[PDB]
């Protein structure tokens, strides 16, 4: 199956209003098109889905992620990437935010993004639909070609080949935490958030240059036939950017794949080793390309759109 590629455009922000920018992006969800005025000259792209600035978190989840979670629960591996310019909505999309003033429970918060909703829906979907299951999660960051375990309450992780799968790696020392119930989900996410703000203190431009890999693995057993599904939820460093080796190598890998070049340089960065199987392997993969509507960003926005559109022709073969 081909990589699914969707675009999410966010509303104008006030920094763009202060820069005197005008709108140059038109999202057409019905036609699945994004049009960019390139000076009345225009460039249109077609994607698998297009989400405009009024799209709600829950819309993204139902339209993009629900199909993918169903595949995981069938026992496949899946990956969703968020790709795009700093400030355009990668983290808002993958993680979301809490609404102000303690107004919602985490499970009901309309600003939750893909990660919290996915973990909540795992428990809704598998609970007492006949199923015995366990769920574990891990969260690592990649910064400056170094691995950081956001769930380790203490360091630096070591990468080993997976002798069982050539397109795979094993991260020794990664905290893979069992999530026993919905209430545990929020405690674990809270714990990763605290670990990331202190990650913020000891880093240079850390969040915009770091990659974040959240992984959930579901062990499922029914009578006695077993299923193991994995989902990786990846928030990439900003696309405008050892500090950039992984982002740059991701660009070479995608290029190598789109040109059918026989040498794909997967092993030239930690990110591309981790998601080697997501890029031309046996994992089903979607990319959410995030963009700004503002004229200020024409060059980054065109770069993001070209990058993402080319990705549509990469074929994966799940299982
Ligand atoms: N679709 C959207 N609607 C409203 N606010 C958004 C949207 N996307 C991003 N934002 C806000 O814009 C700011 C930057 O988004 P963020 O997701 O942190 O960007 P990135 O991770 O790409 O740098 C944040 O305050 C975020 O809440
Ligand atoms: C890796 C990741 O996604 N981490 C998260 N931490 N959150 C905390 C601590 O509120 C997020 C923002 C959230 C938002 C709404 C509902 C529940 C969780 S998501
Ligand atoms: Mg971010």
């Amino acid at each position: 199956k081909n990589i699914q590629v969707v675009v999410r455009c966010r509303p104008f922000n006030l920094a763009e209003r202060k820069a005197s920018a005008h709108s140059i992006v038109e999202c057409d969800p019905v036609r699945k098109e994004v049009s960019v005025r390139t000076g009345s000259s225009r460039k249109t792209y077609t994607f698998d889905m297009v989400f405009g600035a009024s799209t709600k978190q829950i819309d993204v989840y139902r339209s993009v992620v629900c199909p993918i979670l169903d595949e995981v629960i069938m026992g496949y591996n899946c990956t969703i990437f968020a790709y795009g310019q700093t400030g355009t909505g990668k983290t808002f999309t993958m993680e979301g935010e809490r609404s102000p003033n303690e107004e919602y429970t985490w499970e009901e918060d309309p600003l939750a993004g893909i990660i919290p909703r996915t973990l909540h829906q795992i428990f809704e979907k598998l609970t007492d639909n006949g199923t015995e299951f366990s769920v574990k999660v891990s969260l690592l960051e990649i910064y400056n070609e170094e691995l950081f375990d956001l769930l380790n309450p203490s360091e630096r992780l070591q990468m080993f080949d997976d002798p069982r799968n050539k397109r795979g790696v094993i991260i020794k020392g990664l905290e893979e935490i069992t999530v026993h119930n919905k209430d545990e989900v929020y405690q674990i996410l809270e714990k990763g958030a605290a670990k990331r703000t202190t990650a913020a203190t000891l880093m240079n431009a850390y969040s915009s240059r770091s990659h974040s890999v959240f992984s959930v693995t579901i062990h499922m057993k029914e009578t006695e036939l077993v299923k193991i599904g994995k989902l990786n939820l990846v928030d990439l460093a900003g696309s405008e950017n050892n500090i950039n080796q992984s982002l740059l190598t991701l660009g070479r890998v995608i290029t190598a794949l789109v040109e059918r070049t026989p040498h794909v340089p997967y092993r030239e960065s930690k990110l591309t080793r981790i998601l080697q199987d997501s890029l031309g392997g046996r994992t089903r993969t979607s990319i959410i390309a995030t963009i700004s509507p503002a004229s200020l960003n024409l060059e980054e926005t065109l770069s993001t759109l070209e990058y993402a559109h080319r990705a549509k022709n990469i074929l994966n073969k799940p299982e």
